[PDB]
RNA sequence: AAAAAAAAAA
RNA sequence: AAAAAAAAAA
RNA sequence: AAAAAAAAAA
RNA sequence: AAAAAAAAAA
RNA sequence: AAAAAAAAAA
RNA sequence: AAAAAAAAAA
RNA sequence: AAAAAAAAAA
RNA sequence: AAAAAAAAAA
RNA sequence: AAAAAAAAAA
RNA sequence: AAAAAAAAAA
RNA sequence: AAAAAAAAAA
RNA sequence: AAAAAAAAAA
RNA sequence: AAAAAAAAAA
RNA sequence: AAAAAAAAAA
């Protein structure tokens, strides 16, 4: 009830509820990957699941949506740049959203958003996306509901 | 942006964000402990932390409400009944909340709400309350948050 | 139901209610400590566990304010005072509240309030606060929640 | 004046006030009777008096309502009755209020209103009530004052 | 009352106040600590105790909230980051906020709120919070009340 | 944010901000002086700066207000008196602000205000104003702003 | 014209304005006079010119009213009591306005108002009122203007 | 707030 | 009147 | 309620 | 009329 | 009051 | 929100 | 827009 | 603007 | 503010 | 007209 | 009409 | 709330 | 519906 | 919501 109360009060409990002692929870992820010039780099999605996240007790998650940012400055006399190609288990896309910094000191970032007829589960196996930068680390933020 | 949109699209990501991999949760944990008759049960805090509710990675939880139901049918001749006594680091409380079933074929139940100005953190050497019932097991939902 | 009903009348009771044999209770509880000219006397939270305020049945008390008076003549030439100091087991404080008598034949008083973030419980071996006064007595009035 | 506030405050108290550390207090009181089979059993008020309810404190208590619930099972193939009879110190009453079980695995129960007139104190050698069931037990649930 | 007067006047003065020589005070602490890569740093509260800061007066302080700021620049290649970890008397906890750069040249922040629940004194030899960071100096600015 | 939030959140802290480690502080300063029959008492600013108010760090002071209250009983058949005659840097006022108890067993009180136009800085050397009374001590009470 | 302004400012003053180096004064002045048992003691007008109340420089005052009050303790068992008597040089009044103390440890006091037809001026050597008392000295202020 | 004395004003 | 603790209610 | 000092905010 | 200093007031 | 120059501002 | 290209519609 | 300093005005 | 701490008020 | 996941409610 | 994909905008 | 005791009710 | 029985009423 | 934790937004 | 007991308040 809120309080102002300043002590243990009683519930009038009911009959036993429905519970779930193993539920959902949608989060952010931050994770780093290492990326070689010229190469694509696939991203698993078994880097999702990790004490470090508090995910370990998961095995699927729908992946919503996908950011990235340039991690590490990019080579002499390039702005930084990071791709990101979306990949599914039905049918991989060939969209290579794209997003260059304006200003050499500063991160370049891009992100894709997952439709909803395409939110199936994936597991470890699996891979999100291809990432491609001048830059030899990327940072990404995927938002996903862990089940 | 929800839909209609059945291809991926792009997301314009702006700077990176403030991120956290290891957040708190709010959850109600359901659990069971054996009784015996005529002693109280002291009721650990550690049993909230486990894989079993994919809780193993918090050291510390607060809690906010505890309710009980007897969990196994009473001795012949009786109808259940529940009683929790809070305990606190600062000071144990006397109160003995008491729930009885009205039909012999059904469980007692009760609980206790902790005012804001007790809810402090616990750990696993920590006990949250005392349990006393005629029935040899009694079920628990906390309710509390991780973090 | 009230009255203007002279006979005794029948209460269609249910199911057996949720109960309580030992319950919390919000009190103002009356002492007086002796006090030394010149050394503060700290106050335990033991005194207010007795038969003679009905509590001795408690362990916990959560303290809300105190308030206290002078209860004894000052010394020749001087008006009464008192003052108090806050303790918690968390970290003591060292505001000094103080409270002067503008007529020398009047007590003096002073009180805090506790803020709601502090009010956890206390034991009878803790120490509510520190008294000072150049009167051998003072009385206090604490405001409580016996749990 | 409630919070928001974070920190020790004082208070200007003012004159001592008027008090009283042996308050009255307003309760619900839960405790059971043995009963036999078809002999009435006197309740006496001196139940109402225990360190187990934090009331041996008090002589006098002002009853204002009684209430009952058989507390164990009834003998094979009926269904659970309890009856209650009002007995006063000015003279008793000859109603027998009823209430009967309609599953027999379900607990009678009926209660009886004092009205205004007859509510005066009663001391540990009265008696509250007779109690008539086909249970051996039989749980009371008393609201009265203490004083 | 603010004035136009650009002489003494009289006040009417009534009886003596209430007084105290000691008061709180609610403040914003800015200090640096150095720390090392890959080691966590625990923050002491003792940091907060000084004539530095007017402070060493106080033994007690209550903390709210914690901001933090790299102050150095970073490793060659690396954007700035800091992270903050939550510690508790009651029970420490395992969020880990973290802030990054998105300029080399930029410093990285993040800060956490504690909440009401929590705010409880804290002193000298107790600590705030854990600091990591990829630069040699981290500066923070506390926001505290002072008791 | 306030609250009703139970667990440490997140602060999404911008730029380093402007800081002050040694800020300005606006109180009321309660102390005492010895005062001789028939010979003006001149009150040094500083009496002002001690750690016994937590104002030993500062250097300088801006007085606002002065109040000042007879601290023991007068001589016998008298009812006590308190002057205050403002003294100023710029030059000195003659002014004697009195006032006079009228009843023997109270304390006589009197302040007087400063304008605008008169609240510089004031060191240790300087002083405030001159005292004159029938009692042997006089309590001040000085609303100042320390810088 | 008041201010915001901050530095000096010319004033287009116009022709010589009529002037007045000796102008009047409107004031209440204290003072005390002695007085005996049973002797009715007449107050010189010459009292109120005097360096100690920066009105030397006058020979005559209007004086509009006189108020009296008893400067020191009444006898053993009294209470005190102060009586004044109207003067004036077109005739004596023979009114003789009384005031009591109702608390031994107060003063007594009483004032009487001089009507706009008696408001003439008076000098030195004329005499304001009798005044009679139980106490050895009385304190007036009488309302007059200097002129 | 209203008045009176000294000062000030569009 | 508004709150909190115990009791009571259509 | 209005102000000033320290803290906090959409 | 509005202000400030001294005085006065229901 | 309106303007211009210097200063100041939510 | 308004437009244009591809798709869709009562 | 409001203020202050210098200038200007019916 | 709203809050909290210190100060101030009709 | 609106949504979704976990928690809470008259 | 409303939607979705690509483009455009104060 | 309003109340109290016994009975009755959507 | 409406009724009936016993009681009560301006 | 209102709240809190995680996520999302013009 | 209304009451009573304990506590609190402009
Ligand atoms: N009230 C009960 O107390 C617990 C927490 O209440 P609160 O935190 O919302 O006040 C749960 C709720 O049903
Ligand atoms: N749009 C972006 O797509 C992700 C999921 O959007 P939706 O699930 O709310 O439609 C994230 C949001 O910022
Ligand atoms: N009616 C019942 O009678 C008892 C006291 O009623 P009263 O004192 O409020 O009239 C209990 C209430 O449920
Ligand atoms: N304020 C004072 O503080 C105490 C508790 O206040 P609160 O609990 O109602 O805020 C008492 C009250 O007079
Ligand atoms: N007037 C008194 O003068 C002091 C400062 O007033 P001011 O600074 O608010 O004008 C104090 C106040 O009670
Ligand atoms: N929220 C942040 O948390 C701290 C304290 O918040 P609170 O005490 O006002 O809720 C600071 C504020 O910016
Ligand atoms: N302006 C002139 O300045 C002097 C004082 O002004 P002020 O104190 O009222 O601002 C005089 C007035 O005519």
């Amino acid at each position: 009830t809120g309080d102002n109360s300043n002590v243990v009060t009683m519930i009038r409990a009911g009959s036993y509820p429905k519970v779930n002692p193993t539920p959902t929870w949608v989060r952010a992820i931050p994770f780093e990957v290492s990326v070689q010039s010229g190469i694509a780099f696939k991203v698993p999605v078994g880097s999702l699941f990790s004490a470090n996240f508090r995910t370990d007790s998961f095995t699927s998650v729908t992946v919503m949506s996908v950011r990235a940012w340039t991690q590490l400055t990019p080579p002499v006399n390039e702005y930084s740049f990071v791709r990101l190609k979306p990949l599914f288990k039905t049918g991989d896309s060939t969209e290579e959203f794209e997003g260059r910094a304006s200003n050499i000191n500063t991160r370049a970032s891009v992100g894709y958003r997952i439709p909803t007829n395409l939110r199936q589960n994936t597991v470890a196996a699996d891979n999100v996306c291809e990432v491609r930068s001048n830059c030899r680390q990327v940072a990404l933020v995927i938002s996903c509901c862990f089940n």
